[PDB]
């Protein structure tokens, strides 16, 4: 069984004096699609592929390619997946929770390296012969993630830095809690990062989180990232402050806004300022098919 | 909602003394496979993405990639279009009508220079900050087509040359009627091209048309394509004359046949003489899927 | 109509001592998915084509992209097929049957040159122009295979070798027949090759068979092939020892069993020793979608 699903986005994106001879205001836009083959059995073992396809504006060649397969295996809420897996420090919960626009972004998020799923190819030839191995689980409303990513699988172990990472959440209906870690993240050896996040739904309508990460060799240094939001109808608020240790960095903070449009359609706009004072604004669209 | 169309075409493809050491006649071939994410609303609004994957014989490499994606929405009769999208002087009715054979071409088409939808990559990346804005509408029987192409939309716009089109068109049962202008065409400046065309549907199965241009800048100077076509059951008869202002030109001309062997199944032949005197001829067959 | 197939596999991909500083492990994967368009008619005529997008563990770029397209006609048990063909000796029965573990792979295979449907892109531009034409029919339980390749079609055809196949086989229940000949294999000029084999089905689970060679200007000479295979309920055991004329070769063998695990699910293993006493050992999955 093959199954094709994906989404569009487009809008406008706005980075204040973005640079000598160059446009503040594009139209930024992206077109991502998924082609996942699985295979189910009596037995109850699910087993899976998956592909993407994504096209970004400006992107190489005015073209689209796919990117490096990724395969699993399922049995009794466990998954085992091989190849371009999705780690643990970028799938656990609430450490996205500050996103917003519609090309979800934030100076909220973590300020740090390390490999996440690729979405494309890279001419520069260094994902060539990557290779993750991941596994996930889910105890009662505890999930727990981990994974283990071999930049360069061909090469003796003894010469390259593997990644190695855990992570789990866990939710009632009002309180969320996550944390992970993971070592020698993104192979840079000695670049261990960790991440503690809390959440408080104090309402159907409004939630209060803050994270906290430790960067590891990043110059950002330890960082705080304080968020809400509130919805209003099928209009949803949000906020964020995030500071970092790094000596004479700003303070950066996001408002924006979602308007669920309709089933798979959401519109989405923010105001953003980073640490180094930049200041960046959005606004556009989102649909899922 | 994700769907898959496209078309194969194969067959013979003859170009009189293509070139020293080369062969005359070449099996062509082309594969072209649309991919098109759509999202119905409640509220009347859809959301569309489209990407093509196209492989012609004779392609780099011998591999197949997608393009640059194409973004709407449509609303009562109006679309809006972002990206890589079709330009009016490409879209109007009528401007095509002379083209024959299995690989529908003709000298009669307009010998001019302009933006039109980006079928593949291109390697020389000329098209990587390409992007284009549509607008169509319908009135009566009327459509209406607008388009904006920026070349290069990252770098500031008083340094590149932007494409601005628009076209309309009109049928009842029996005329038809169809001009476009479009000025700084291909992002060449100056090169301002037009057209105009009318056909007379002189029964159930007859039709003959003419078509005028304006060529801009190209050397072909001002041009006019008479042509006309029959159809004898699933037969059709086309052929065209055209000329070009041009001095020492000749007068390019055509002559060719489609038979429809079956729903979704053309098989066509022509043999065409164009302005330089070149001989070409092909026969083949098309199947839409 | 377009319909979308393939397959994943994955699993341990072990090699002795397979070079300085590398480890003989790996985890070698791939991904294969098909587009295949088609086109009925009620005439009984039905026109395909075919697109194939596979990735491998280890492929440049960490990417994939589809290969060049394969265009067919069927009517009657005869099928033409243009452009990336399947050709007549990769395609006759029995000459594959030696292949074992989960990558399908066994030195008793033919170890000539020779032209193959190409499952991807080739960067050297080497199949820019490459073209091929096919034609398969089947009298009784008879198969009849024919191929023509041309390397370079757009260059005069006294300056390419082109390669030309011929194949049959023939089975009833418990004997089965097959041999090819192909003359300038792979465009390499005098390399003329030829297959010839059989097999018996000793039984309902156990079937014995035999391959002969000539491998043309391969600096393996004739070849021969011996293979069995057993099933026992889901389980199958195969084995094969192979021999061929080079001076100071080794015999080369293989041991493996598959099993079924679930309609659409196959776990297979092997341990096999080359000509040239390289050891290669393997276990992993295949599943289809
Ligand atoms: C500002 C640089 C020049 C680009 C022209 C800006 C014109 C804006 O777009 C007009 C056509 O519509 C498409 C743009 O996508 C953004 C629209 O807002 C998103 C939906 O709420
Ligand atoms: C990003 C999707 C993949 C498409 C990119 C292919 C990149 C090929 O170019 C690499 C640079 O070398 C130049 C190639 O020669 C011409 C390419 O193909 C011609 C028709 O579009
Ligand atoms: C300056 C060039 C144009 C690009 C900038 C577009 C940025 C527009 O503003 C972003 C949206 O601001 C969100 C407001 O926060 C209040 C939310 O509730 C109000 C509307 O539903
Ligand atoms: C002329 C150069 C060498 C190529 C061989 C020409 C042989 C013609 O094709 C024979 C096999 O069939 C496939 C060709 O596609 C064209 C057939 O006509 C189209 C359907 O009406
Ligand atoms: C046109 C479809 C995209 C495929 C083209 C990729 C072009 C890659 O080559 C660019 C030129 O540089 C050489 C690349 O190194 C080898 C490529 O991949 C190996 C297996 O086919
Ligand atoms: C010379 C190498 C072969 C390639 C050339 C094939 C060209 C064949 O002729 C094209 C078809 O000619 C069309 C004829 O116009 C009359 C239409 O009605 C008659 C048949 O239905
Ligand atoms: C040996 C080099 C380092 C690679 C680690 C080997 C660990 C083996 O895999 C553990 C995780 O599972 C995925 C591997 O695919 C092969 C499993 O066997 C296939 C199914 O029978
Ligand atoms: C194999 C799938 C096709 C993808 C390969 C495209 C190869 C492009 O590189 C050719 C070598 O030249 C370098 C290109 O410049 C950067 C590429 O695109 C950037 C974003 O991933
Ligand atoms: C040494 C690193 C690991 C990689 C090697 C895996 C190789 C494992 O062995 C292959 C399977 O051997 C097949 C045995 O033949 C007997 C068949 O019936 C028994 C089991 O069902």
């Amino acid at each position: 069984m093959i199954s094709l699903n994906g989404y569009g986005r487009f809008g406008l994106q706005y980075v204040e004096d973005r640079g000598v001879g160059l446009e503040d205001t594009i139209i930024s836009s992206r077109l991502r699609i998924n082609i996942v083959g699985t295979t189910e059995t009596d037995q109850g073992v699910t087993f899976g592929a998956a592909l993407a396809m994504q096209w970004d504006d400006g992107d190489a060649f005015a073209g689209t390619a796919g990117n490096a397969a990724q395969f699993w295996t399922s049995y009794n809420g466990v998954t085992v997946s091989v190849g371009n897996v999705d780690t643990a420090f970028d799938s656990v919960a609430l450490t996205y929770a500050s996103a917003m626009g519609y090309e979800a972004s934030s100076f909220g998020d973590a300020q740090s390296s390390f490999f996440a799923y690729n979405s494309k190819y890279d001419a520069s030839g260094a994902l060539d012969n990557y290779n993750g191995i991941a596994v996930t689980y889910s105890i009662s409303g505890v999930n727990l993630y981990l994974s283990y990513v071999d930049p360069d699988q061909t090469v003796d172990s003894s010469l390259v830095t593997e990644e190695f990472g855990i992570a789990a959440d866990w939710s009632n209906d009002m309180i969320s809690l996550a944390a992970a870690y993971t070592t020698d993240a993104g192979g840079i050896v000695d670049n261990d990062i960790a991440f503690v996040g809390a959440a408080y739904k104090f309402n159907d309508a409004g939630t209060v989180g803050l994270n906290w990460y430790d960067n590891g060799l990043s110059t950002a240094g330890d960082q705080v990232t304080l968020y809400g939001n509130y919805a209003f109808g099928a209009t949803t608020v949000r906020a964020y402050v995030s500071d970092i240790d790094r000596a004479g960095a700003d303070t950066a903070y996001g408002i924006g806004a979602d308007y669920q449009f309709a089933e798979g359609v959401k519109v989405s706009g923010s105001v953003q300022s980073g640490f180094a004072n930049e200041t960046v604004a959005d606004v556009g669209v989102r649909f899922d098919f």
